[PDB]
RNA sequence: AGUAGAUUAGC
RNA sequence: AGUAGAUUAG
């Protein structure tokens, strides 16, 4: 089957009023749901403000995600891929950004190589490879799930290389 | 359409200083098609810098190469082993030899046979240990696997996720009681 | 002494 | 409390 990591949506921003019973009647509309719960405060039973929902297929997750907006229980909430909780330890694993820093590209790796792989994750907009070549470059989506899409994966070959993926950073 | 370039590569560690590209080519290519094969040389000096690398078209073929150990090459034994990516071997003990795993981030309702269940398709499994708190008695939200060749182990943390009982857990290699307090 | 690729952070 | 799951080191 598909490793439930990637059957699974972060939900951001949820109303202090929104239950696992809530979340779930409304993201079922787009499959069907293996789990869906809302993250409580061990000692106030507050809602923390996000939950998750994991569908039984990625297509159905891939469904959610194209039916963007989400409005639940009167908040517009954000559906995001989950990071897991290893990932979710890095340095701006969780920012919503459109641009991908790639490294580790050989020296004959041209445009249309990166296009090729990257385009299967989603609208290409901007594609520069780094010139002085110095081995990386950079790709923008217009959507910043296209990223997310990227980087939940450990492997991408570019021109038959392997090549390293990361967000791309303000700094 | 093929599988990532990552998962086909070999490394071969210990080579002998005589070998080359091609004679290491000639040994591997009897397990398979080898889209690339080389020996990894110093800048300066261009002598061989005693390990190499070699890619398979299919990670059935790599499967055949390492169930073929040991494999000897120009009169040495050398070691193979799964190709670590350049971002996993920055972290420390990376290429170290382990039969054993730790598994942490399974829940309360995990048993023994979910992860025997999971993990048999890497190795011959040895044993399994399921981490029961005393003083409390339920368990911990860890555990661990040993088994009986590290290939195996090579080949579960090459992967990115596990599925244990319908859940994700993360796998690290393990690390003695003495080496953790550090 | 030894078996981890290093041209993988933009003007 | 209010947008990253600490029941992930024997």
């Amino acid at each position: 089957k598909e490793p439930e990591q990637l059957r699974k949506l972060f939900i951001g921003g949820l109303s202090f009023e929104t239950t696992d019973e809530s979340l779930r009647s409304h993201f079922e509309q787009w499959g069907t749901l293996t789990d869906c719960v809302v993250m409580r405060d061990p000692n106030t039973k507050r809602s923390r403000g996000f939950g998750f929902v994991t569908y039984a297929t990625v297509e159905e997750v891939d469904a959610a995600m194209n039916a963007r907006p989400h409005k639940v229980d009167g908040r517009v909430v954000e559906p995001k891929r989950a990071v897991s909780r290893e990932d979710s330890q890095r340095p701006g694993a969780h920012l919503t950004v459109k641009k991908i820093f790639v490294g580790g590209i050989k020296e004959d790796t041209e445009e249309h190589h990166l296009r090729d792989y990257f385009e299967q994750y989603g609208k290409i907009e901007v594609i520069e490879i780094m010139t002085d070549k110095r081995g990386f470059a950079f790709v923008t989506f217009d959507d910043h799930d296209s990223v997310d899409k990227i980087v939940i994966q450990k492997y991408h070959t570019v021109n038959g290389h392997n090549c390293e993926v990361r967000k791309a950073l303000s700094k």
